[PDB]
């Protein structure tokens, strides 16, 4: 909190984090035990910011017990009473917006240009669900013969959220906001690579007036995450991350018959027809691939371009990718920072190398990079990459890469591209550029994914739901549908006369 | 079908079933392979009606493939076009109501008095989802700066249902109706003890005009049920059954990230306060424990009665239970038939013997029974049982028995009973009898279960949702909420001008 | 009913109607008093079919009283019980579809090709609101400090419907279907020019099982319509007709603070941009002006065509209008019958003469016509008309004509046409033909009217709402919104503890 | 605004109002023409606070034109952009809560204890509708043969509100909040007796950032109100007041086919059964009659008390009414202030005098009153009144008095009271006191009114809708239903293929 207030004089390479990062009972917990810690890095520089101390069984249980006691209070507050507190939380994140965005950049590596949008999305999501809280309700229905039923929309209990490292503060907020509005308590676990801005969110809800212990933070990796999935007093788990880990979460969660939502990755397709407006389609493909160092779940990483306009699409897209400024993320004019870790950078570079071995053409980038600026020398940098000559059987066309690597492929017909776009087990997002009104809605209808962008890419409105089809997961975040994954209906049937009985 | 038309002249002990029971591609499949078969019994008499021939991997895949091709057609019909077909199905079940009910009694063993209500519930559920079909929709939302979004409500694909044996035709229908109205295809698997009325439902949908292959039936036990859960081209599984089997379903379904709904059993509590109307409470407890030979998931099998009125409750409830007529289910004045199988009868009799070993007091029944009528001598009959002197730690108070065994227990205060009623991992249903208006709504609000009945028990309206809390499962059947578990929203974001780009 | 059954052997010029046309208490009422009657005509031939005998104060009061007693019964049936009756009504209209369509043609004059669609619309609307009936519901909301509220969705009472003559059977059904599904009773009044098919609808609901007196018919003109507006025991009036009469309805209804919905006429604009597909736009303009002899409320009677394509648009549209076969409506190849009455034909012909006096150019039609077939010689026929050289200040461009008269006008820009399309006090419908996706949605958004068709005209889905903006009326018919104009919410607040008092 | 800031040092008898009270174009308008002004009084003292200067045709037109230009801007902002501004308006009222409450007391006369609740309701209603604005939406529906439709939820235009004097600031807010959330502009007209706090609300919206001229204030009486009703560029009128004036508003509104909602008075019934908790029922009856000097539209002014408990009800209710402290409203222990005007006080006193002439028994109060404090001598004071020995045909039992006069009547049975309670043309609110669950819900269901309170009276939650049945008006305020009276659906039908044409 003092670290947050010190952000206006901070810069890349200058910060060290000294706070305790575990948080329950309304306070930061002093680490002990000498548990094996893990380093947490600054992506632009490679420096160690602090050590993360992971939670074992005892720690998770304390977190959950704290959450349960606040839940007994918060679930007795009406919609309009929870709303008021949630609106104050939003107000405080707004006031501290620029400081939070800076600290976000330092741990995660994305540009401040992007980070300011993330932090804005975080407070807008809280204000949005605050707004829905007094609206929450069940039904009243008249039954045959004078009886009537009513449904009560109730909370679940303690909800656990297991988060990813690409949008740390914003994804913490996207799981806290709907949970709280519905009258639940929350325990969440940041990715161990990005543990610090999460406890600021939890502190701000306490400042805003939440019953002590309502929002709790336990740091750690797979084991800490597994404890949450196995805990007998957690009612629901919400997970964001990879397919393989999502599958395991669902399996562990089966032991207590828990509510589960899964937001997994993708290999989303972007379809560009010959009648498009080329400059908009160029902007779309760039916005589909290169935000946040290409580490974005929805990215349209298979770009299908209709044969006739392929040459002019490629010419402009390659020039624009090479022009991306890679460097210090705290500069307003930087457009790409370092990827999140060394092992991630190496895996992404490993994919490009493997693609050239399978026959792919590198039109630009796909290599390690060292910026001019000396304090950035050990950062996790690479040049954004555009691949050509790609096939549907290639590893880079089938697998989620999660770095800045666009794969471009030609197509001839709408029927053809739609089968190649849908021939996958993934189904998070997709897009289409075209000017014909029928073609635009037809293609959106036939694409098998949770979201389809028409003549744009990467918009994330709070007003509408978001989530996967097929193996990209199930459940939604944002919009009105999401309330149904954080509340449950109890059916109450009232007999107004005497009982009808066979005995 | 010819068997169904021959029901008016049939009677207990007269029927043999000769039809093939596997059904896909719009036709009954001639068994082959010499797969090890299993006997299917008539509960009232012990006779063998036929052998069930279980499906292996090859059979399940044929069933799913037939479902997939019909799905391609049905999902292109609008709500109003699906509705018209579903309405003809419900008309055909209506017309053949009495014949279908009779055959349902012969396989399952319940009385025709109950069976007629089951079959009416089945056609009313199909008519109710038909009516919702043309109503199905997503949203249109106006977004900042001229863009707009819309959601499309879409089908899932091939849905699998795995059913239980206590309400064969009605549970088939409760999973087909919402699945079909939302535009899906279906493959279901009857319990192997009750395979025969299931394929009549599937033939009637085809008669009504469904695209060939839309509703399919595969018979078998756990292995057949596992193939469905593992099949890569099934989009959703809906299971009804025990806790332990539902856990495994959820685990197997995690391998392909499947949509899952679970309807597991219960140990539901029924709270009877001293200000109730005693006769209506007596009817309530009887209707809470003895329908369908005590083989009902919501049964209120822990009857908590306020200490002051316990003696008079017990006096009347034991006299009424002993008066229950047990015998041939095809007679209108029979009120209890045989239990479903010999092993079930034995396990149920084992619970009553075990209870008397732990201390429980048998007030009546709880023993094998041989009716006067000689054709009924090998049937699976027992006398309905009321237990007294019970404790919260007893096996019969904690475990789902699934036979006609009421456990009765005293209580002194509302705060006391509510903790003992909720101290369980089950949470299907519950009930309360009281006349004070605050007490009624307050108890119903504090009871942790999907359903609460006020001053009645065992109503099942199609108009309202039904499903578990906690370890009794998740997902709903009936009502308007259920459409959300058989359809999925796609968010389509439309950019009306030029793209906002950082690149 | 015997007349309806005799339709298969009927033909133009052969029918006489001998039934009593007043209907309440579940039966046709024998006229008396010798009230001044009025002739009812066959538009194709000019023959008198029968005399209409209008209702006075005593008659209207009897109709309302009958409606009130059936309302006491029907409002006590649950949605699922109302639904079953309404579905049987739709089934009966389906079975007698062709016979009812034929009789509809004889009195109203439109072709059987169009009448079969009208009668299908009538049963589908009754089936659609049947489907909605078991869905009807209010809310359950949790309030601060333990209180809760619920809303009950209730019926209104006796609803009156005042109908037009252009879609007699269909519009009777559009007001009866939502009123009945919501639990109300109905008294309606057909146009006195088209009184006969209305009482068939009312007899069919009684056949289907409605409590006697639920649907009633009173015949008459302005006076009979005024008695309904003034009657103290009518809860709601629904009117369809002209602006000046709708204004008066609203005013008379103000004396008893009645619920009112008004569906008034229009002067709807159709915008045809140079990038359209010309043949589809030609079809659109034709379908926007000449169904039912041009006597359609939504007709796009101001056709704005972008200057560059105006010549080719006009060439094809004039050839297609002259090709329209005008003659006996009972032939399947006829495409225009006679207009409803002689005074209506004369007024429509008066508009075309006035237009030529103001400077308009007649490109075709606009004159009296005598078909070859001799039995049609006194029918109310004219040739369908296309006008050119029109201006925004002309009488024919400003006023609703309600005959087959297309006014066609050039435009140069989108901003220009939008202001001239919206510069009216009407606001019923509108249309746009264009292929650009943004232009289509943007123009639909900026047009001030209840309905916009994109790339088509005159579709009327039951699934979606329909009604006016501005002086074209308020309230809706069809879709889900319409249930809120035939039911009302009652808010019930329940205090769960002691009262908070200042006294 | 400077007056508002000076409130902490203000007191009864000290204030004079010197501001201009007409407001449009974002600023207070200097009166001119020397139009005949009217005095505005301080109810506790009889002093003149200022003169009200009414608007003529020219002034109203200026206000509406200003509203129209702001509407062009605000209707292009999305829900999420309107929300942010509305939330800031709520924040500003919150901060100035106590000062605004005081000024409200000085003009209107009600106690600060009540006024603080009024001013809190006003900001909570603005915050509730802000929260709904980003939720606003239409539908997306798939139609037969690939077509699809969508509805846009659009604003109306310039909405006019005509307000009452009993809850001046709160009622201005209740009509501004839903109008503004839905994208409209607003022109409202305070009662001419209470003109001053309304222009503070309109200044606070401007401070919050509303497009200049969005919220306008025109002062005046019936003629100023008529000009709004007749104005050709006003889309909707919302009226609060008496039945006779409401009727005229509807009639005047018919000339331009305007949208109208009417909130008229009542003669609400409160039913107390012999099984109630007597003290809670006494509190109920007191809170149903004596808030805001008895000048409340929903008051339960016909108290029906079951014969057996009548004596004890009356004993406690009379003693409690006599104990009400009547005096300076700005003291925290005062519980009743002066009525609004001298003519109102005289008419109220006239009703009590007339009641005693018809046979009624005055059990307390009903007379002019002069408090001890000398600065209150000329205030409009009376003693709160309880009447006995009343009949259904009496003038005081049939007519809305709008002063502190409770009429108490005996009853014997539920069927009896229900008919006497419903035998009226009014139908705003009602209530019931009883402990039996079935009786509570059954009585609420059979009472013919927009609101029924169970075991309490006078709660006004923002979360649920509020408005009348029968001649107490139509339309709602508060809750989610109210959005449908301040927005309209446009149906957009999109043909995906070629046009189906008969021509």
């Amino acid at each position: 909190a003092q670290l947050v207030d010190s952000m206006p004089s901070a810069s890349t390479g200058s910060v060290v984090v000294t706070d305790d990062l575990n948080y329950w009972g309304g306070r930061r917990i002093k680490s002990k035990d000498g548990a094996t810690t893990e380093p947490v890095f600054e992506p632009a520089t490679g420096r160690v910011l602090c050590q993360m101390v992971p939670c074992g069984a005892e720690e998770v249980d304390q977190a959950v017990q704290s959450a349960q006691a606040a839940y007994l209070k918060w679930s007795k507050m009406a919609g309009i009473e929870r709303s008021r507190v949630m609106l104050e939380a939003a107000r405080i994140i707004r006031e501290r917006r620029d400081n939070i965005a800076k600290l976000e950049v330092i741990n995660n590596g994305k540009t401040i240009t992007e980070a300011e949008y993330d932090i804005d999305a975080a407070w807008q999501c809280i204000e949005y669900y605050a707004g829905l809280a007094p609206t929450l309700s069940g039904q009243h229905i008249q039954l045959p013969g004078g009886a009537f039923a009513y449904t009560r929309r109730e909370p679940l209990g303690v909800c656990a959220g297991i988060l990813a490292w690409n949008y740390p503060f914003m994804i913490a907020a996207w799981k806290c906001a709907p949970a709280l509005a519905c009258g639940n308590a929350v325990v969440f676990k940041p990715s161990p690579m990005t543990p610090v801005t999460g406890v600021i969110l939890a502190e701000i809800f306490h400042e805003a007036g939440v019953p002590v212990g309502l929002v709790n933070v336990v740091q750690g990796g797979a084991e800490t995450g597994s404890l949450l999935c196995h805990h007998p007093n957690v009612a629901k788990v919400s997970f964001t991350g990879s397919v393989p880990t999502g599958k395991k979460v669902m399996e562990m969660s089966a032991k207590t018959v828990k509510h589960v939502t899964l937001e997994l990755g993708g290999k989303s397709p972007l379809l560009i027809f010959k009648d498009c407006e080329l400059e908009n389609a160029v902007r779309g493909a760039l916005m589909a691939n290169f935000l946040t160092q290409g580490q974005v779940c929805t990215n349209g990483t298979r770009v299908f371009v209709q044969r006739e306009i392929m040459p002019q699409f490629l010419e402009e897209v390659v020039k624009r990718t090479k022009a991306i400024v890679v460097g210090d993320p705290l500069l307003t004019e930087t457009r790409m920072g370092g990827l999140i870790s060394k092992p991630q950078l190496d895996k992404v570079l490993g994919f490009v190398a493997q693609a050239k071995k399978e026959g792919a053409r590198v039109l630009c980038g796909g290599e390690p990079l060292t910026p001019s600026d000396p304090k950035l020398k050990n950062g996790y940098f690479m040049s954004p990459c555009v691949l050509d000559n790609c096939r549907d059987d290639m590893t880079c066309v089938k697998e989620e890469i999660f770095g800045p690597v666009m794969s471009v492929l030609p197509f001839d017909t709408e029927e053809e591209v739609l089968q190649r776009a849908n021939n996958t087990t993934f189904g998070l997002a997709s897009g289409v550029f075209t000017r014909d009104i029928s073609r635009a809605h037809r293609v959106a209808a036939n694409l098998e994914a949770g979201t389809c962008y028409i003549n744009t890419y990467s918009i994330s409105p709070v007003e509408v739901p978001f989530g996967g089809y097929k193996m990209s997961g199930f459940g939604r975040e944002n919009g009105q549908a999401t309330v149904d994954y954080y509340s449950q209906l109890k059916t109450v049937i009232v007999e107004m006369g005497d009982v009808d009985s066979l005995f």
